């Protein structure tokens, strides 16, 4: 159980459309030795996006998993307008913002080691009929030099049993340079998408997070000048369409870029399976030793 008047803001973890993550001290005795959590709560609150939140913490209570982030609970002292979900604190924080940082000591066999644990991960969350939908290294976490852990679930939906997609019409900012061709045209989430976007991130850590070379640095250097009067996302599904991809990362082995190129597959049913992708992940790896 989580008291309101205990919680102590210490830093600003990142920042969602709707939601913000918060590194605060839970501090009963009141004497800072009270344990460092990490505070989700929502922004600009609503009755719907409560509800939403509420479902959000149901999805993240029901995992446990090595490669997924601890619940620790909620703390609501205030009835349900002030809603918090309460999960452990990963000091080490995202693995967006690690890769940058140890770029020096961090190999293609650590980093296939992180691809092996998030693909983990997303077979398990498949287990349980969710669509993460925000596949992304902002989103995964650093538990050690050896360990990682999908840390947000913001977007996370449960498949109802009578289809194999969700579709979402809903402002505003999407992550658009993550999804795949039919997430941006039909709104239509699946493994499928998820399996797409997985292949973003595994470019993501073969780019070791150089600025310049983010998606939508270089989708956006695709897509060019030539702008005039069509949007972004426009261009963007234009380009896809025409199998314009993010290219091979440097220093990046064929074999690797192989497994991005079949992740964005146009067609959804030729994408491979998370069981898929970390059998041929750890193959590679144990061949690099
Ligand atoms: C609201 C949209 C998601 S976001 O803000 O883009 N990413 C999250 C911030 C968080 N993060 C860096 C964390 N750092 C350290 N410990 C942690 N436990 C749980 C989380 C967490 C992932």
């Amino acid at each position: 159980q989580f008291e309101e008047r205990h919680l102590k803001f210490l830093q600003q973890l990142g920042k969602g459309n709707f939601g913000s993550v918060e590194m605060c001290r839970y501090d009963p005795l009141q004497d800072n030795t009270g344990e460092v959590v990490a505070v989700k709560k929502l922004q600009h609150s609503t009755e719907e996006h409560l509800r939403d939140f509420e479902r959000e913490i149901e999805i993240l209570k029901s995992l446990q998993h090595d490669n997924i982030v601890k619940y620790k609970g909620v703390c609501y002292s205030a009835g349900r307008r002030n809603l918090k979900l309460i999960m452990e604190y990963l000091p080490y924080g995202s693995l967006r913002d690690y890769l940058q940082k140890h770029k020096e000591r961090i190999d293609h066999i650590k980093l296939l080691q992180y691809t092996s644990q998030i693909c983990k991960g997303m077979e398990y969350l498949g287990t349980k009929r969710y669509i993460h939908r925000d596949l992304a290294t902002r989103n995964i976490l650093v538990e050690n030099e050896n360990r990682v852990k999908i840390g947000d679930f913001g977007l996370t939906k449960v498949l109802p049993q009578d289809k194999e997609y969700y579709k979402v019409k809903e402002p505003g900012e999407s992550p658009i340079f993550w999804y795949a061709p039919e997430s941006l045209t039909e709104s239509k989430f699946s493994v499928a998408s998820d399996v797409w976007s997985f292949g973003v991130v595994l470019y993501e850590l073969f780019t070791y997070i150089e600025k310049s070379k983010s998606p939508p640095a270089e989708f956006m250097r695709m897509i060019g000048n030539d702008k005039q009067g069509q949007s972004i996302v426009t261009h963007l599904i234009e380009l896809l369409k025409n199998n314009g991809r993010l290219p091979r990362p440097d220093g990046c082995p064929d074999e690797i870029y192989m497994i991005m190129t079949e992740c964005w597959n146009n067609n959804v049913n030729q994408r491979p399976s998370f069981r898929d992708l970390a059998l041929r992940v750890d193959q590679i790896r144990d061949n690099m030793a």
